[PDB]
RNA sequence: AAGAUAGCCCAAGAAAGAGGGCAAUAACCAGAUAUAGCCUG
C-alpha cells in the first residue's frame, strides 16, 4: 500500500473540504501534513521501489521451468532497470525521468511517437545513446544475458499470465511484451498493430518513475470527500467533485446532473418517477441492444420497464463469444480468463462508444433532455459492465449472455439511486433532526441543519456514526434475545400472537367486546401462573437464593406474577427500537422500585459467587486459604472495566501447553508433588492454576503501573541491541510511548493491532504481543505473588469454611446501587444483559469495548488533526448514563448467568420430572418405569471393567449437569434433539477406554508421539459428548446463525428509515406539488404541537420508540397523538392514517421504494423479518438455516449489493470460526410474492446449499509435538454429521456423501 | 428470482482510462462465560 506510513481523512472548514494525510498515533502540529510535505511524502514513497523494480514477480517440471526463466531475467546483468539506467554515473537518471513524463504526456495529448532525447535536456549525441539503452536491441541482450534455453509462444505466455507486474497489465503493454520476447527468443511471431517501443519500452519507463502516480496521487487524496454535504442554502445533497480539468470539469457537471435527477425524481406522482425509470431504462436497452431496438422505435411508448426487465433475462443473445475450454491445467485457464476479460473490455468499448453516439443523434425524448444526465448513466453501465468481468472468478456461459448483463446493469443503476437517498437520509437523520430530541417547545422545525454541521460534515463524524450505530445494532440483537428466554418458559406464543414483546397487560379487554379479554392478553398464553415467579427466578439464579426477598413489598394491592412478569417484558421492550442519538427515556413505565431492588439483592451475592468459584475450581485444595483471601481481595475490591484489543489470557497462555509452560524452569518452575487419584490431582491442578492466572490477568495485570514499564523495556529489547520483526515491533512501541507517556498498556496493545489489522475469514506484530505479555505475566507472579510457585495437595474444606469473612474487606458495588436505583437505562441494560445465556453476556460485554475503545480512537486521531469535532458522541457515557456503569452491570449478568444454581428444586419441581429432561440428551435405558431409578440404575452399572458409569448421579439424587440447565434455560430444546443423537452407553464406553489409555500422559500438555497427540483428541472429543459440551456449542453456533439475521434485520430497518427520510427529504425540498399536513402539523389536541417539516418527523417516529406520531385515530375519526411507545407495527398504521389524506399518492409510505425493494414482494419481506425476530423457526421447523440465508441472499438486501452479495461470505465466516468448512453451490429453490389473508404466487429464488459430494470438511489444527508436527482434525465426523442438520434441517441429505475426510 | 466472495469516494478517461483512498461501509482482525472445547501462525 502506497500511503502505509499515514491514514487520510476529509476535513471541512467553512463548506469547502480537503482529504488530508496524517501521521499515526502523533502529536498536534507532527500529524496532518500541509500541501508541500503530502506531495513529497507521496513523492517519496513513490521512489523507494526504482531498484527493486522488476518487470516479473517473484513441483511440477514445467512450472519450475518458468521460475528459472523469470528469475535469470530478474538477475544482475539481465533486466535490472535501475542498473541500465543508472550508468555512468548516474549522469542520465533526470534525462530518462523526462523522457518517461514525456511519454506519458504524448498519451494524454495524443501526440504519437516516443519523445526525443534531444527535448529531455540532452545533445544529439547523448540522446542517441540513451535512445539505445532503452531500445528494443538492448532490452533483448539484457534479457539473453542470463538465459541460454530455448523456449517457445506457450511457455512465453505462461510466464506473461503468471509473472507479469500487475500495473503492466493491459492488452496492449503485454502484447508489445510477448512480441519482445519472441524476437530476443528467435521464435517467428507477427503483431503489427504493436510497436515494441511504444506499447512496452516507452511504458516501463513510465512505470518505472511513477509519472501517473506523480503527478495525480496526491491531487486524488486532496480532492477527496463524504457522500454528502451542505449547499449555499443550508441544504444537504449528494457531494459533488470541484474539478479543476478538462476531464474532471464533464465529470462533475454529469454528477450535478444526477443531483438533479434525485431532486426531480423525488415525486409523490409516480407518473412522474414512471416516466424518469422509462428514459432510464431506454439507456439501457440503447446501451446493450443498439438505437433500433423495438423498444426505442416509438418514443412515446410507455412499456413496461419491469417487464421489459424480466423478458431480456432470459435471452439467450451472447454478448461475446467464450473460446473453447482447455483440454485441470491452472495456467492454461489463467490465459484463457485473461483473454475472457480483454473480449468483454473491448465489446463493452463497443457499445459506449454506439451508446455516446446513438444519445447525441436520436434522442428526441427517448432518454432525458438534459445531454450530462444521459453521460452520467451511460458512465454508470460502462462501470458496471466492468465491475462484472474486471473480477471475474471462473468463465461461464451464463455471465457473457447479454440479457445476464443488461439486467445485472438495470439493477446497478437502480442501486446507485437507493444507496444516494440513504446516504442524504443518514446527513438529515444524524444532522438535521436536532428537534427530535425531547423538548417543551410547543413549536419544532425537522430538516434544518444543525449549527455545528452547516460548515460540513468530516470522516471523523461518520466514523462516530459507526460506532453509535454499531452498538446499537449489536444491542438490538441481545434485545430479542432476552426477549425470547424470558417468553421460553412463562408462555407459549401461536402464530397471530408471536411477539412476546408485544403482549398486553393481565388487564386488557377487547376493543369490540369489552366483555373479552384482548386476544393478546398476556394471561392468554401463561403456561403455568401458579409456578410463575419460581419460572422466573431461574433466570435470578433460582428461587431458593430469594426466600428473603419481599416480593409482596412490590406487588402489593391486587398486582401478582403475572404483573411481575408484564413488568421484566415492559423492561426488555422499552429498550427495543430505543434510540441512543434521541433522547425521547429515563423514566420507565415498569415498577422501577422492584428491578432496582433485585438489582442490590443480586450484588449481594457477588463476593460469595466470586469467592465460590475459587472453591469449585479447587483452590484451596492446593494453596493455603489465607494466601487466596488475600488474592481474593486484590482481584474483587474494585469492578474492573475491561480495555478491547488486549490478547484475551486464553490466546496468551494457551491451555494446551499451559502444564509444559507451567512446569517450565525458564518461566515459573511450578511441580506438584503427589496412590489412584494421582493423575486426577495434577489435572485439578493445572484446571485450578488456568483458572487463577485468568482471574490475575484481567483483574490485576493488565493495570499494575510496574508491568506496564517492564512491558516497554522487554518489547523493545531486540530494538536497542523473527529477529527481523522484533526490531521493527521493538520501534513501534518507542514511536507510541514518545507520543504519549501516559497510554496505559492496554493503549499500546491496541494501537499496536491497529496497523496488524479481506472480506472472507481465512481457513488454512501479534505474536510479539503474545510473547511480551507472556513474560510479563510470569514476573507479575513471581514478584506478586509467590505463594503460587508453592502449591501442595490437601483436603478440600468444607464450602462454607472457605474465606467466610471475604465480604467484610470489599464493597465494589456500593456506589452502582444508588444509580441503578435512580436510572431507567441502568436498569434496561441490568434486565437485558441478565436474560442472555452466559456466552452471548460475554459477547454485548465485548461490544461495549469495542464501542468506547473506536470512540476514543476516532476522538485521539481527530486531536492530533487538528480537527474540531462535535462531542454529541461522549466517550464515556451512552444514552445519558456512564458506560463504566454499564460495563459492571453487563460484567454482573456474565458471572450470575453462569452461577447455576445446586438444588434442583430450582429447576424442576421433583427429581423425577428433572430425570425425565435428562432423557431428551441421554440414553440411559429407560425401562418404562420411573426416570429417576431408570437413570440410578445406568449409572450403577457396569461400563467397562471396574469401571461403572457413574456421571449423571450425585448420591440420592440425579447429578445437576450444568450444561443441560442451560440449555433449559437459554437453548431450544426441539432443535437440540432434531439435530443431535442422544448420548449412548457405547459413547460412556468409549469415554472411559480413552481415559485409560490416556491417563499416563494427559498432563504433558504437548506430547511424544503421534498417537499419543490423536488419542487424546480423541478423549476431548468424547468428553464434550458425555458431558453435554457439544451441545452448548451446536447451541452457540445456532445463536450466531440468529443473532446475525437478527443484526441484518436491524441493518435493513434503519437503511429504509435513511432511504425515506433522504427521499422525501429531497422532495420537501424541490418544486412539486406538496399538500399542507406534508409540510406542516398544528396540532391542537390538548399536547399541542405545530411540526414544520412534518414528514420528516412522523417518518423517525416509526422507528424510534418513545417519539409520538399524530395521526387520525380509527374509531373516533379524530386527529390524535400516540405517546410514541406502541408497536413498528402499530406506529406504521398510523403513519398511514397520517398520509390518508394525501391525494397526489395512493401510499406516502410506499412511495419511492420500488428503488429500494420490489413493491410486490413487500409483506414477504415483513414476513420474513417477523419469523427470524419471533423466533418461528425454533417452534415450526418449516424452513432451515441456510433457506432462511438463501431468502436473505435472494431478496432482503433489494436496496444495497455491497449487504446482498456479502451474504454467503458471512454465513461461511460463522462456520469457519468453529473450524467448519463449507463449499457453497447457487441453485435454484422456490419464493411465494405476496401473503394470502389470496393472491400469492410461487416464482424461483436463489437457493445456498452445500455441495452434495465433499462440501463439508474441518479445519486441521497444527499440533506441535517435541521433534515433529502432525496435523489432526479439529471437527469428527459425527460433529460434522451434527452441523450438516443445523444447517439443513427439516432437509435431510446423504451426509456420507457430503462430508470429506 | 439466483449462480455470491464486495461496494462507494477521489483521480483518470474515447485511438478509452485503469492511479489512489475507506474503522467514512459492511465484512475482516480482536474479545474467555465454568473445571482437558478456539490449535497453528
Amino acid at each position: 500500500k502506497l500511503t502505509v506510513n499515514a491514514k487520510t481523512a476529509v476535513v471541512s472548514e467553512n463548506r469547502s473540504q480537503e482529504g488530508i494525510l496524517y501521521n499515526d498515533p502523533s502529536r498536534y502540529g507532527k500529524s496532518r501534513k500541509n500541501d508541500e510535505d503530502r506531495d513529497r511524502y507521496i513523492e517519496s514513497r513513490l521512489k523507494s521501489s526504482g531498484k527493486l523494480y522488476r518487470i516479473f514477480n517473484e513441483t511440477d517440471e514445467l512450472q519450475w521451468f518458468l521460475s528459472e526463466i523469470v528469475k535469470k531475467i530478474n538477475r544482475r546483468n539481465g533486466l535490472v532497470l535501475s542498473d541500465m539506467l543508472s550508468v555512468d554515473d548516474r549522469a542520465f537518471e533526470k534525462a530518462f525521468e523526462k523522457y518517461a513524463e514525456l511519454s506519458y504526456t504524448n498519451r494524454r495529448n495524443k501526440v504519437s511517437g516516443s519523445p526525443a532525447f534531444e527535448t529531455c535536456g540532452v545533445d544529439a549525441a547523448t540522446a542517441e545513446r540513451l535512445k539505445g539503452i532503452i531500445s528494443e536491441t538492448n532490452f533483448i541482450n539484457r534479457i539473453k544475458n542470463n538465459i541460454d534455453n530455448k523456449v517457445s509462444e506457450d511457455i512465453i505466455d505462461r510466464i506473461i499470465a503468471k509473472y507479469l507486474k500487475k500495473s503492466l497489465c493491459r492488452e496492449r503493454v503485454k502484447r508489445g511484451l510477448k512480441k519482445l520476447l519472441m524476437n530476443a527468443f528467435d521464435l517467428p511471431y507477427s503483431d503489427p498493430d504493436i510497436d515494441v517501443q511504444r506499447d512496452f519500452i516507452d511504458y516501463v519507463l513510465e512505470d518505472f518513475y511513477h509519472v501517473r502516480a506523480k503527478s495525480q496521487v496526491s491531487r486524488s487524496i486532496k480532492n477527496m470527500n463524504m457522500p454528502v454535504q451542505p449547499e449555499g442554502d443550508g441544504k444537504f445533497a449528494i457531494t459533488v467533485s470541484k474539478g479543476g480539468t478538462e476531464s474532471g470539469n464533464k465529470r462533475s457537471a454529469e454528477k450535478e446532473a444526477f443531483k438533479k435527477f434525485l431532486s426531480d425524481y423525488a415525486s409523490l406522482d409516480e407518473r412522474v418517477r414512471d416516466d424518469m425509470l422509462r428514459r432510464m431504462r431506454r439507456l439501457v436497452v440503447l446501451y446493450f441492444y443498439g438505437s433500433d431496438d423495438s423498444k426505442l422505435s416509438d418514443v412515446n411508448e410507455k412499456f413496461d420497464v419491469w417487464e421489459d426487465h424480466a423478458a431480456r433475462r432470459v435471452d439467450n443473445r451472447e454478448f461475446i463469444k467464450l473460446p473453447l475450454e482447455n483440454k485441470t491445467d491452472k495456467d492454461a485457464e489463467r490465459i484463457r480468463k485473461n483473454t475472457v476479460k480483454e473480449l468483454y473490455r473491448n465489446q463493452n468499448i463497443g457499445c459506449y462508444r454506439q451508446a455516446v453516439k446513438a444519445v447525441e443523434e436520436d434522442n428526441n425524448g427517448r432518454y432525458f433532455d438534459d445531454k450530462m444526465l444521459n453521460m452520467f448513466f451511460i458512465h454508470r453501465i460502462e462501470y458496471g459492465v466492468e465491475k462484472i468481468y474486471a473480477n471475474l472468478k471462473q468463465v461461464t456461459e451464463f455471465k457473457a449472455r447479454t440479457g445476464y448483463l443488461s439486467e445485472k446493469i438495470w439493477k446497478d443503476l437502480i442501486n446507485y439511486i437507493s444507496i444516494k437517498y440513504i446516504a442524504m437520509g443518514k446527513a438529515v437523520y444524524n444532522y438535521a433532526m436536532d428537534e427530535l430530541n425531547a423538548s417543551d417547545k410547543k413549536e419544532i422545525e425537522l430538516g434544518k441543519i444543525s449549527e455545528e454541521y452547516l460548515s460540513g460534515i468530516s470522516s471523523f463524524d461518520y466514523e462516530l456514526i459507526k460506532a453509535e450505530e454499531m452498538l446499537q445494532r449489536e444491542t438490538a440483537v441481545y434485545v430479542a434475545f432476552a426477549a425470547r428466554h424470558l417468553s421460553s418458559q412463562t408462555v407459549e406464543l401461536d402464530s397471530e400472537n408471536s411477539d412476546f414483546l408485544l403482549l398486553k397487560p393481565k388487564g386488557t379487554m377487547d376493543k369490540n367486546d369489552k366483555n373479552k379479554l384482548a386476544s393478546n392478553n398476556i394471561l392468554n398464553f401463561l403456561k403455568d401462573k401458579e409456578t410463575l415467579r419460581d419460572t422466573i427466578l431461574q433466570y435470578f439464579g433460582g428461587h431458593s437464593l430469594w426466600t428473603d426477598f419481599p416480593f409482596d413489598k412490590y406487588l402489593a394491592g391486587g398486582k401478582d406474577d403475572v404483573d411481575f412478569l408484564t413488568d421484566l417484558k415492559d423492561v426488555i421492550y422499552s429498550m427495543r427500537n430505543d434510540s441512543f442519538h434521541y433522547a425521547t427515556h429515563n423514566n420507565g413505565k415498569w415498577n422501577k422500585e422492584l428491578i432496582s431492588a433485585m438489582f442490590e439483592h443480586e450484588t449481594e451475592r457477588m463476593t460469595v459467587v466470586m469467592k465460590d468459584k475459587f472453591y469449585s475450581n479447587n483452590l484451596p485444595m492446593f494453596y493455603k486459604n489465607d494466601d487466596l483471601k488475600k488474592l481474593l481481595i486484590d482481584l474483587y475490591k474494585d469492578n474492573v472495566e475491561r480495555a478491547s484489543q488486549v490478547p484475551s489470557f486464553n490466546k496468551v497462555f494457551v491451555r494446551k501447553n499451559f502444564p509444559a509452560l507451567v512446569r517450565d524452569k525458564d518461566n515459573l518452575g511450578i511441580e506438584l508433588d503427589l496412590d489412584a487419584d494421582k493423575g486426577e490431582n495434577e489435572l485439578k491442578f493445572y484446571n485450578a492454576l488456568y483458572y487463577m492466572f485468568k482471574e490475575i490477568y484481567y483483574n490485576a495485570f493488565l493495570n499494575d503501573k510496574n508491568v506496564r514499564e517492564r512491558f516497554i523495556t522487554k518489547a523493545t529489547k531486540v530494538a536497542d541491541n523473527n529477529y527481523i520483526a522484533e526490531n521493527d515491533f521493538g520501534q513501534r512501541i518507542k514511536n507510541i510511548v514518545q507520543v504519549n507517556p501516559d497510554y496505559t498498556l492496554a493503549q499500546i496493545c491496541q494501537l499496536i493491532m491497529t496497523e496488524y489489522n479481506c472480506m472472507q475469514k481465512k481457513s488454512a506484530y501479534k505474536m510479539l504481543l503474545l510473547v511480551n505479555l507472556r513474560k510479563a505475566f510470569l514476573e507479575f507472579i513471581k514478584e506478586n505473588y509467590a505463594f503460587v510457585l508453592k502449591p501442595y495437595k490437601h483436603d478440600l474444606c468444607d464450602k462454607a469454611d472457605f474465606v467466610p469473612d471475604f465480604a467484610k474487606y470489599v464493597k465494589p458495588y456500593a456506589g452502582l446501587i444508588s444509580r441503578v436505583a435512580g436510572s431507567s437505562e441502568l436498569q434496561k441494560w441490568y434486565i437485558v444483559s441478565r436474560f442472555l445465556s452466559p456466552a452471548q453476556a460475554n459477547h454485548m460485554l465485548g461490544f461495549l469495548h469495542s464501542y468506547k475503545q473506536y470512540v476514543w480512537d476516532i476522538y485521539r486521531r481527530a486531536s492530533e488533526t487538528g480537527t474540531e469535532i462535535n462531542h454529541s458522541i461522549a466517550e464515556d457515557k451512552i444514552a445519558g448514563v456512564d458506560i463504566t456503569d454499564v460495563d459492571a452491570v453487563i460484567d454482573l449478568s456474565v458471572k450470575l448467568c453462569g452461577t447455576i444454581s445446586s438444588e434442583i428444586s430450582d429447576y424442576f419441581k421433583d427429581d423425577e420430572v428433572y430425570a425425565e429432561y435428562i432423557s431428551s440428551y441421554l440414553d440411559f435405558e429407560y425401562d418404562g418405569g420411573n426416570y429417576k431409578d431408570s437413570l440410578n440404575r445406568f449409572c450403577n452399572s457396569d461400563a467397562v471393567n471396574d469401571q461403572k458409569v457413574a456421571l449423571y448421579y450425585d448420591g440420592e439424587h440425579p447429578k445437576l449437569n450444568r450444561n443441560i440447565i442451560l440449555s433449559k434455560l437459554y437453548g431450544e430444546r426441539r432443535f437440540l434433539e432434531k439435530i443431535t443423537d442422544r448420548v449412548s452407553r457405547s459413547d460412556i464406553v468409549e469415554y472411559y477406554k480413552l481415559k485409560k489409555e490416556t491417563s499416563q500422559y494427559q498432563t504433558k500438555g504437548i506430547f511424544d508421539s503421534e498417537d499419543e497427540q490423536k488419542n487424546i483428541k480423541k478423549f476431548q472429543e468424547m468428553k464434550n459428548i458425555v458431558e453435554f459440551r457439544d451441545l452448548m456449542d451446536y447451541s452457540e453456533i445456532a445463536d450466531e446463525l440468529q443473532g446475525q439475521l437478527i443484526n441484518w434485520i436491524y441493518l435493513r430497518e434503519r437503511d429504509l428509515m435513511n432511504f425515506q427520510l433522504g427521499y422525501h427529504y429531497a422532495c420537501l425540498n424541490n418544486d412539486s406539488n406538496k399538500q399542507a399536513t406534508y409540510v406542516t402539523l398544528d396540532y391542537q389536541g390538548k399536547k399541542n404541537r405545530k411540526i414544520n417539516g412534518a414528514i420528516l418527523y412522523q417518518i423517525c417516529a416509526m422507528y424510534i420508540n418513545g417519539l409520538p406520531l399524530y395521526y387520525v385515530d380509527k374509531d373516533s375519526s379524530e386527529w390524535t397523538v400516540s405517546d410514541g411507545k406502541e408497536s413498528t407495527g402499530a406506529k406504521i398504521g398510523e403513519f398511514y392514517r397520517y398520509a390518508k389524506s394525501f391525494e397526489n399518492t395512493s401510499d406516502c409510505y410506499a412511495s419511492g421504494l420500488e428503488i429500494f425493494e420490489n413493491i410486490s414482494e413487500h409483506d414477504n419481506i415483513t414476513e420474513l423479518r417477523n419469523y427470524i425476530e419471533h423466533f418461528r423457526y425454533y417452534s415450526s421447523f418449516d424452513r432451515s438455516f441456510l433457506g432462511i440465508y438463501s431468502e436473505v441472499f435472494d431478496r432482503f438486501f433489494t436496496y444495497d449489493l455491497k449487504y446482498r452479495k456479502n451474504v454467503p461470505t458471512i454465513l461461511y465466516n460463522i462456520l469457519l470460526q468453529h473450524f467448519v468448512n463449507v463449499r457453497f453451490e447457487f441453485v435454484s429453490g422456490k419464493k411465494m410474492i405476496g401473503i394470502d389473508k389470496k393472491i400469492a404466487k410461487e416464482k424461483e429464488c436463489a437457493r445456498i446449499t452445500i455441495r452434495e459430494k465433499n462440501g463439508v470438511y474441518s479445519e486441521q489444527f497444527t499440533y506441535k509435538l517435541k521433534n515433529g508436527t502432525v496435523y489432526v482434525d479439529a471437527r469428527d465426523k459425527r460433529y460434522l454429521q451434527s452441523i450438516i442438520r443445523l444447517l439443513f434441517y427439516p432437509e435431510k441429505v446423504n451426509m456420507d456423501e457430503m462430508i470429506e475426510v
